[PDB]
This record gives structure tokens, C-alpha cells and sequence, in this order.
């Protein structure tokens, strides 16, 4: 897994957060680094911000249980900036993930 | 097939190519750089690849279309950066050439 994930204007982006351990996951919030984004329910599976409703989907099934990526659809300039998973974890730990996200706009056409 | 594909520099880009009526039916999909080929989806035969291409090309997660000729080129570069034909011979007697542009964006140096 990478730091920093750059995508073109309008194609879909992976937030990867998939942790290493020895406890098992409970939730993964994702946030932009203030404002909730979406958050991966162990019991409860997935549930979306509203702002960002249709725009948030999980790796395709079968899954892990301690994979808390997520996509980010058809990407914007207003999306770029950094990024925060949240994991609560066993027994008390707690692992925030940060990322940058670069949206790249292409250059004029020679043709 | 989209006629211009653009991708971020060491992604995978989808290079389209899906053919158009009845009782046509899709042989053979050749694809090329204008001059050198890359690959080649055969009816009886499979895909079978250029040498230059090791491991960067593949097909599309099936079930696919039979007038599906896309594939998949692994881990852009600025060489790939280019113009790339499709060509796809059909029954009877159908031909469709499809062109398309790649372009390859390289990451600006950071902010932050």
C-alpha cells in the first residue's frame, strides 16, 4: 500500500486501509482530514455520507474482514487533499490511516 | 471503443474496443502501434501477445462480449503515450478499425 493515490479527473479512486496485526476489526470511519465520509460496520457493513451518496463502494466479494479500503467514484478536483481511516480495533487499539489524493487534469489535445 | 484513453503514469490503462448488427460475428481482434503489433485476440486461438509486451496485457474480467475486443495494458509509461489501433475482423466478411489516443499523465511535484 501506498501513501499517496493520484487519479485522473472523473476515473475512480482506491482508498486503501487494510491492517497487519497478531484482535480482529470493529469499525473503519473515513474521514477528509473533520467531516465524515463513510464508515465500514463490522456488525453493520457499510454506511455513506449522504454529500458523498453513490460515490462510495467496498472491494468486491469474498472479502476481508480487516480491509478497510474504499473507492471514491468518478473523482473531482473538490475531492483532492488528505484522507483519514479511522479503525477502532481490539482491545483498545486505535490505527488512523492517512493518504493524499492527487486528481490530475489532462492537457490540451495536439489533436 | 473510447477514442481517447487517459491514464496516471504506472496504472493499468482500459484500451476499448467494442464492435457493432444481426448476424455478425467477431473472429479475430488484432491491436497495434502505428508501426509495431501488440496483441492479438483469436476466436480459435486465444489472446496471444507481442514479446515487447510481457505480462502487460491482458483481457477483461469475463463474462465479456464476444464484440468486446478491449484489453488491458499494465503499468502505463510514457513510452506507451500514443496512438493504438483495433481491428476487428468479423463473420462474413465484416471489417471495423477502431483508433484510439493514449495519454500518460505524470503527477505534478508534490505540496504536501
Amino acid at each position: 500500500t501506498s501513501d499517496v493515490v493520484t487519479v485522473v479527473l472523473g476515473q475512480d479512486a482506491k482508498l486503501p486501509c487494510f491492517y497487519r496485526g497478531d484482535e480482529q476489526v470493529g469499525q473503519v470511519a473515513w474521514a477528509r482530514v473533520a467531516q465524515e465520509l463513510a464508515l465500514l460496520h463490522s456488525k453493520y457493513g457499510l454506511h455513506v455520507s449522504p454529500a458523498y451518496e453513490g460515490r462510495v463502494e467496498q472491494p468486491p466479494p469474498p472479502r476481508n474482514p480487516l480491509d478497510g479500503s474504499v473507492l471514491l467514484r468518478n473523482a473531482v478536483q473538490a475531492d483532492e487533499g488528505e484522507y483519514e481511516c479511522r479503525v477502532s480495533t481490539f482491545p483498545a487499539g486505535s490505527f488512523q490511516a492517512r493518504l493524499r489524493l492527487r486528481v490530475l487534469v489532462p492537457p490540451l489535445p495536439s489533436l
